[PDB]
């Protein structure tokens, strides 16, 4: 007969004993370096020039194109459930709104500042984060202003964004978060803040680790802005490049960031790491991607994980590897679990 | 009119600008730490103990079950395609074959050692790895021998363990990987190897950051085996535990573990790069787990995004991270893809 | 021994067991304060031939300081040395070396965590416990004395009891603390609602 | 019977023994870094523009409000009893004296300047620290020049700052700190000290790391200004900001601070240390805060604690954590207690 054998070995080693400390559920809780709260979350909404707008976003199920007018009723139970903080892109259809300079951008008529001016006023104890980008308003599609041939032209492109995050900031935004990835526009928003004697009160977030990649998606069926005519691979770093994120993040905290945003999320869990040790003493915040959260949709729907168990563990994710700020299309449903 | 409105800003500083080098298509592998090929690809089979198996694995896409006189058929487009190394999983269906010590584990016509003198024998260019645990041999599903109460007795089990691996490595196994995450396995495994004069021949390839979580799905409707009365927890790290983990890499690392694995992969990213610092000279092994592979499956399917695209992001991302070898269910599409 | 200083030996033979046994009737952490050298090895030890290390946190009081604050407690649990001073075994108030020294000691010996104690006069050696211990959580004790200051102040009108209650106790997480032993959790579990 | 159980334990390692450098009373000093000594010592002077004054502050046990011809006597004792350093706060409480942009500060016939030459004259041994800040000075009792909302004017602030610093040097201060706390002021004080031909002279002693918090409380009680309309958190840290006070002591060295307060001073004996390693070639000097120093008479008066050990052991606290300066109410207490 095969039987089961058993090798003689040695008495146990203390060094070798962990399971002391995760026996219990309350001990999976010390062993966080940090938990979950509301406050970390952040909720983008999209603004249609359309004010009495509320169009499903084809890819980003349960999200929504929203006018000013149907604002309210949709904010009014999550700020009454614990939200904190909002980021807005604009999403103006009026045709001839787009041009070659992004004249729209920082329209005052405009959805976003509209929404500024908005939220200021029916829910001021909302923290508001705007998006700073031109790729939303130009009629090429990209996210600065391009030299004759197609490429990104530097100067104009950072000159006109740093216009339009004083603009937004003039409105009343409390954040601005440029997601351009365009060399050097950190400094010069933080300059022309600093011109505009806004600097004291604005928190630039910039999306410092910008990757390409496919985990976008959904949010160009949002927004309606896909790179035409192009690649926005000039700009966004390659997915393989850990030595230029880590520069790129040295760089904005150097030029003026308060924080800043690793994007997509999941799967540059890495690269969060990286910037907690590289910007240890700035908050780092998370973005899941819209082709991460319909991702997890996806595979929930098809079975091959719960949505609410994977969507705590790809978050709490964020927090393991250094975020302590999560934007996020699931901050709805999250404000109802961490209350459970 | 609004017009578009334009800062004057400062000449550009040399510290702002990166675009100079990712511009060109060559850039972006240049700007790799590591580059993907196929000699870093581990492609697992689940052997069967009917030797004339092939039956598909409900939740594992175009992966399944097969016993040993179907296995040439299978492994020989493979190996001639740049397969270099396989990870065995046995699954032994014939009824009493379980038992509470996990007897069969290294039953020598059990499917693991049947497998491994096939391939030896067929095959002897293959570099075999072992899995090592009881979980796929126990009556009750866990991965190790159990106290009365239900917990796991350590001394019994490691000592169960240690036996298997050896047995293992004596069948001609080139490296075994244990996957129970039981305090101190791996100093009784290499001490097993040691007296059997096997180490110096045999890799110790340490799953030594496992964690609980939503992504092992298709894994236990292959290999047939998912903690029944019980939670696989209290041994299996939790996910916000990056202490444990860190400590358990160190663990590991200084019991003789030749590699570790970082299980599951695009989801503890962080910990991948954790260990790039801590075991800095050792072979860091990512494993892309059944629920990661079927999430990504599944969002193609649906549209999400693109499977040989978002294949080739993760995949990247675990060299990003720090690994140069890699487990995964899409080594066979990958070793088509890599030729061209 | 018998001329009054402490015998390691039989003490540490002695704490083992009681700990053990104390794991044994249902405890789930064990907290040993007497921060006589070695004790936590023994402890582990103890656990582990006992079968229940694997289920039992040893929370070693790892860096304990002798000093004014423990006032209160002594008239609580009511035990204070009695001929002789806690000093020859708890760590000298100055020293730094010691502490850092005794915190590694425990995490090498099998701490599961770390307790500093007293807390806010401490911020700064729970400052190098983060360092130090930084795979293990860390808990801030705020100890009777530290308590007692506190309600007195508020009382003269020096200062706010809640406010100086959230600054103390944020105190402890920012200098590395995610646990906090405190008399103030029944009014802390009022006010985290509001 | 139950009896005492004594478990079998292994022979003591030696690296479980420490006691034996702490057994007695002298060894308690060999372990200390650095010692309490008498020159490290730094007592405030509350100086009223009422010559003749000497009055009780309420909340400030044992300290007084005194005017020039009241100061020989005062520190006649303290001086021949080893006193090295004051660190002057003027009160002026003459009607109309106070106005927007803070006048009165630099004001030589203004109690500091006079208390400058006061000290300068009849007490040369003596170094002369001056506090320098517009709070004691304005109309609206902040600490800079506000814009017309009321929030504060970084450009004209620090601009009236370095004003003042350089005019206490002139006067004869030997070094100037300030407590103000707004962005960039240190550089503009070294600037402003470079260019009066005085930088060569004068210790630029800045407050760094100054907190928001609950222990100002009887300070407000003397130097007669506590923020009307308004809050001094938009300047001062947020107690939990570890970050922001690291960033603030890199700046401030970077800028030209020849030493740094961390003010208060128990409550943050974390950043104390913080700083030791970031200004590790400079002098820290810890501020004893007059809630802090009430909360000790307090808790004494209660008989929580004795007086004199609480403030020996909180006052070695700041020695452990780093500091090598202590400003303290309890100077003339410790001049008596350091000589037996
Ligand atoms: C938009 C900035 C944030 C990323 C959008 C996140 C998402 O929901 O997908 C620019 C990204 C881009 O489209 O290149
Ligand atoms: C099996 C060891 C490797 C993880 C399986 C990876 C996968 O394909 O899902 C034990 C894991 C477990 O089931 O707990
Ligand atoms: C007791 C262990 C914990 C310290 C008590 C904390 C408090 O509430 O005062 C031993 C301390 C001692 O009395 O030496
Ligand atoms: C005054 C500078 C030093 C702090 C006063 C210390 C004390 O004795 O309380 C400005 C502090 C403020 O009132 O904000
Ligand atoms: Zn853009
Ligand atoms: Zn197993
Ligand atoms: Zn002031």
């Amino acid at each position: 007969m095969h039987t089961a054998e058993f090798l003689e070995t040695e008495p146990t080693e203390i060094s070798s004993v962990l399971a002391g400390g995760y026996n219990h559920p309350l001990l999976r809780q010390w062993q966080s370096e940090r938990q979950l709260t509301k406050n970390m979350l952040i909720f983008p909404l999209f603004i249609s020039d359309n004010p009495d707008d509320f169009t499903e976003i084809d890819s980003l199920p349960n999200i929504n194109r929203i006018g000013v007018n149907r604002l309210k009723d949709y904010l009014k139970p999550l700020v009454a459930k614990g939200l904190r903080s909002v980021i807005l892109f604009g999403v103006p259809l009026i045709p001839g709104t787009k041009d070659p300079v992004g004249t729209a951008a920082d329209d005052p008529a405009g959805p976003v500042i509209q929404g500024i001016k908005f939220i200021r006023e029916y829910f001021p104890e909302l923290y508001i984060i705007c998006d700073v980008c031109l790729c939303e308003y130009t009629s090429h599609g990209h996210c600065g202003v391009l030299y004759d041939d197609g490429t990104i032209n530097r100067e104009r492109s950072v000159s006109r964004l740093a216009a339009v995050a004083v603009n937004y900031a003039k409105a009343g935004a409390h954040c601005v978060a440029p997601s351009d990835m365009i060399d050097g526009r950190i400094r010069d928003i933080k300059r022309g803040l600093i011109n505009a004697n806004l600097a004291h009160k604005t928190f630039v977030l910039s999306y410092a680790a910008k990757f390409s990649g496919n985990l976008y998606g959904p949010f160009r069926d949002a927004a309606c802005s896909a790179p035409s005519n192009g690649d926005r691979k000039c700009y966004q770093l390659p997915p393989a490049g850990r030595g230029l994120a880590r520069r790129a993040l040295e760089r904005d905290m150097s030029e003026g960031a308060d924080g800043i945003i690793v994007k997509p999320s999941t799967f540059y869990l890495d690269i969060m790491r990286d910037a907690s040790e590289i910007c240890k003493d700035l908050p780092i915040c998370a973005y899941h991607v819209s082709g991460e959260y319909a991702m997890l949709h996806a595979a929930a729907e098809k079975g091959v994980v719960d949505l609410k168990t994977i969507a705590f563990e790809s978050h709490q994710g964020f927090l393991r590897a250094g975020a302590r700020l999560i934007i996020t299309y699931l901050a709805p449903e999250f404000l109802d679990w961490l209350d459970e």
